[PDB]
């Protein structure tokens, strides 16, 4: 993993070659 990138545990790795990391939108909560 010796680059200047670095994709870890979190961020997925597309074909094309940009690197998508988990910060998708979750269920939108309620409060209560």
């Amino acid at each position: 993993s010796v680059q200047i990138l670095r994709c870890p545990d979190g961020m997925q790795m597309l074909r094309s070659g940009q690197c998508v990391a988990t910060t998708e939108p979750p269920f939108d909560p309620d409060s209560y």
